[PDB]
């Protein structure tokens, strides 16, 4: 399935995702450093930080306690549609998801 990251500076990079994979797996595992799992995706941590598309930020589960939790600690600028990329899991039903990734981590 297709997800498509946006930096900072526009550039778009799309990945084709298996399921149960997620968003930040697939980041950190195809070069998309900008997006680094710290704590290694147990939402302990803030640095897989993104912005889901406003187009599909209604369509992803969502975000539970621990996450909620620790969004407080991304060092950019923390929007409603901010989710932490570790936390979101790929599935056919996400395809074409896009997700922007912050100026910084920290
Ligand atoms: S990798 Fe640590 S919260 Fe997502």
């Amino acid at each position: 399935s297709k997800v498509v990251y946006v930096s900072h500076d526009g550039t778009r990079r799309e990945l084709d995702v298996a399921d149960g994979v997620s968003l930040m797996q697939a980041a950190v595992s195809n070069g998309i450093y900008d997006i680094v799992g710290d704590c290694g995706g147990s939402a302990s941590c803030a640095t897989c930080h993104v912005y889901v598309n406003e187009a599909f930020t209604d369509k992803v589960p969502a975000a539970n306690e621990r996450e909620i939790g620790m969004l407080e600690s991304v060092t950019a600028e923390l929007k409603p549609n901010s989710r932490l990329s570790c936390q979101i899991i790929m599935t056919p039903e996400l395809d074409g998801i896009v997700v922007d990734v912050p100026d910084r981590q920290w």
